[PDB]
């Protein structure tokens, strides 16, 4: 059982339900941690739902090695320095992202136009070395993610490239996880180092207030080919520099998810990438025919296989009907079907869903269509709701007055602003310092930074003032406490 | 174009066949290989097919950090030591293996022997740091893998397992990559450390005379339950240990398959696991209706498609039918379709098989049947003459007097073996120190090791003497030199 409440004491509520729903398991090197099957099956199926979209855009997948030089890197990082006891003349790093890995291939691949689009993807892990303190699934020093990299004869290829990409993790969030995200362009200050420009999807947080970068995709433009040397040249032989993209999404995903649809009782997963869609309880009093209800319970199963139904008998003697009933509601099963000989008698089942709890009685005959129902219905469900709790968690301001109040809320602000890069790195320092005597008063980082400047702007009256500096607002931007 | 002969530097045509194919890129740290999609693809294909069949087991996916701490690795490692400049109080390494990674988990994760049989599997990379020459897929200091680590109630059941993926084993390297491979056990010097007994699946290079380790399939009984107290409780309470084992198979099943079926065009790719099965080639005169030869290649290219086949339409104007012919040939595609004019006329297709040049012309309406035939032959003729070569590298001997001529034929040697230990060592000693001097009459090691010992075992007559000790003779006994 789940016993931390949600909106009492969140950081023990999240641990509790990812450990007691046996997602993970700790480990001796900090920032660390076991994805047990139970999360690996999600990590699974939105690893397929993304590659088989991106196979539709011609990305092919590759695998380039996890050590680079300490030149081609340096043209948060582990550093390897010995193998046994012997130490390397030059160190090497592990990846904690590929460019560098890969460009200098790519220099040597693309030699005409006919070689272009080149389009790349790997799923890997990658190591950030970070002091901070780490979260399970949402901020880790090691990280399984896929990152793709593309090359195109034009700059308006690749932004196209960019924008399908971050349409593709606007889907993998809220399609696949029923998590609502917010498009945009990063600020300059927050942008991929070397890069053109950066879009990114933006998650929030309630319980906390935070917001999270959910995946990102960069154009880069031709800042590596620069820095690379990849150029191609056209049918008259000039030669130019390509336009590049990279991209990538992490199983942070997995723990948004599993903060925006738990529940006090522990993990609510949306049926479309639940591996367990429908666990199966048999009735099994020690006086009725046994044989007979596992035997319908065996037949419903492979009935509702036909539909594509997941589905899992708990057949377990040694287990009462409730302990399997808070057992599996603590794992996120979001329906269960209970059968026993009454239902049997009656030619029906009773099914209950994991997000609300309203009971149904379904005749065998409508049990698969109307399992197919209620869990579109489940799935969206969990987004509507999801997705009134991050417009409520929005503030719209005017200026940096009310920004204070409005973080006390635990909301983000949505306001204008001048763009400055000086004015972002002022504004997280000014709101650190006055998170910090808030604290104080009171008995992670309290700094508000940009999120994103989103791609629905609000209109902008002609005369609008940036909330911080006063001077000439220029666009919307959304802003709050992050990871 | 391939221009190395197979049988007469070897090296050099390996080399031309995996870079000039796009198989693999070089790098600038030693013993690593890029992997480009037309090598990665392959390795996606196995890869289904043995995560499909050991999900069939109930063996599920995880994953787990490719970090270890010292003590725990110690309860040709690298070693990270420093993140940016600031040096950790203890040096963590990366997973050559993760034995000592994953079981604390189960001495956690298992109580009960209600919790066995626990059957998990991670797909990751792992670093084995050796300064021996490396080899594109087949010795490298990092490469691709599955491991999978089981434990069970009783040592049967785990011995069971181990000869369950022994098999699957077997069916990745002879029925997707048509590459014969032999079953055996791994001589007590050849096993892997901690275990009690290693199973292999052994595989053969004629044009080096050398073996090669293909998968592995460990018993490790009770060593490591024991190691790290993985121990379970029967129904009455008692505490036993656990009986595990752990099993992997790597990107080297891609080597083997180039070395076994490639000839001096270039590769040759089992229809089996090849991603492009049919390329089609349509003829495109100047003075002909293109738009209507392009338009039945598309239409071939769905027809084929129904039945599975993977079909890729190499309508590049700007090459010639000869250029196209020889690329789709280096890159191992095993059938190619050609379509002009006068087969559009005739309602029928020319058809080229990769293996041996054979041409078919076929009827629209006979194709997709006839191409499924087609393939199925390829597949069985490739394995089928993989399988006499590695026959006719095997002598049959009697006495070590007839090792090293066996040796120079580039031969394994099947001998009659008592067994001991410390004759391994002797015998692969000897057998270096006797090639060492025959490279100076000439002008990768020379030693001879045990391969396995093979299940299917020939006859032992009643006083048959070890072949190097004269003692009793145990087993028969697979030798060669070796990778
Ligand atoms: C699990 C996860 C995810 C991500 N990030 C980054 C942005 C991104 C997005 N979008 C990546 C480009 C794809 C993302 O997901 C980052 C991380 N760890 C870290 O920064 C290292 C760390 C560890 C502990 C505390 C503080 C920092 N850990
Ligand atoms: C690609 C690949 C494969 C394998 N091995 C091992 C046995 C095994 C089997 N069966 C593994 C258990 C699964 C296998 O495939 C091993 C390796 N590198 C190494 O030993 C490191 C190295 C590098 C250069 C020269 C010498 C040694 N590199």
């Amino acid at each position: 059982m789940v016993t931390a409440k949600k909106d009492e004491n969140f950081s023990e509520w999240y641990t509790q339900a990812i450990v007691r729903s046996e997602m993970i398991e700790y480990y001796d090197i900090s920032g660390c941690y076991i994805m047990r099957p139970w999360a690996f099956h999600i990590w699974e199926k939105v690893q397929r739902f993304f590659d088989d979209e991106i196979k539709k855009m011609g990305v092919e997948n590759s695998y380039f090695p996890m050590f680079v030089s300490r030149h081609k890197l340096e043209k948060e990082v582990a550093w390897v320095t010995h193998y046994g006891d012997s130490p390397l003349p030059e160190k090497i790093a592990i990846r904690p992202t590929s460019e560098t890995i890969m460009y200098p291939a790519y220099a040597k691949w693309i030699r005409s136009h006919r070689d272009l689009p080149l389009k790349l993807n790997q799923w890997c892990s990658v190591v950030r070395w970070e002091f901070k303190q780490p979260t399970p699934f949402l901020r880790t020093r090691e990280f399984l993610w896929q990152e793709g990299h593309t090359a195109h004869a034009t700059e308006e290829e690749a932004w196209e490239l960019v924008l399908d990409i971050l349409e593709l993790y606007r889907r993998w969030y809220e399609e696949c996880l029923a998590v609502p995200v917010i498009k945009g362009e990063k600020s300059e200050g927050e942008k991929f180092a070397g890069g053109k420009k950066t879009t990114t999807v933006e998650a929030f947080i309630p319980e906390n207030g935070r917001g999270i970068q959910a995946a990102t995709s960069h154009l880069l433009g031709t800042n590596f080919a620069k820095m690379f040397e990849i150029e191609f040249e056209d049918e008259e032989g000039h030669k130019r520099l390509v336009h590049q993209t990279s991209w990538g999404c992490t199983t942070r995903s997995l723990g948004v998810m599993i903060m925006t649809h738990g529940d006090d009782k522990g993990l609510v997963i949306p049926p479309r990438v639940a591996s367990v869609q429908v666990v199966i309880i048999p009735i099994l009093f020690k006086d009725e025919n046994t044989g007979e209800i596992l035997g319908k319970c065996r037949e419903l199963k492979t009935m509702l296989e036909k539909a594509d139904i997941r589905v899992r008998i708990d057949d377990r003697s040694n287990y009462t009907p409730g302990w399997k009933y808070n057992h599996w509601e603590v794992k996120g099963v979001p329906l269960r079907l209970e059968l026993g000989p009454k239902d049997l008698a009656k030619g029906t089942a009773r099914v209950v869903r994991r997000d609300t709890g309203e009971a149904y009685q379904i005749s065998w005959a409508d049990l698969a269509p109307k399992l197919l129902e209620l869990m579109e219905g489940i799935q969206r469900s969990l987004f509507e709701k999801a997705k009134a709790r991050l417009h409520e968690g929005i503030e719209k301001i005017s200026t940096f007055d009310e920004v204070m109040p409005a973080l006390n809320r635990k909301h983000l602000v949505l306001a204008p602003w001048c763009e400055d890069p000086e004015s972002e790195e002022q504004i997280k320092k000014e709101t650190q310092k006055l998170s910090e005597i808030q604290a104080i008063e009171a008995g992670m980082t309290g700094a508000m930074k940009t999120l994103c400047i989103p791609f629905d702007q609000p209109p902008m009256p002609e005369g609008t003032k940036c909330f911080y500096t006063g001077k000439p607002a220029k666009r919307w931007t959304l802003w709050g406490r992050s990871y």
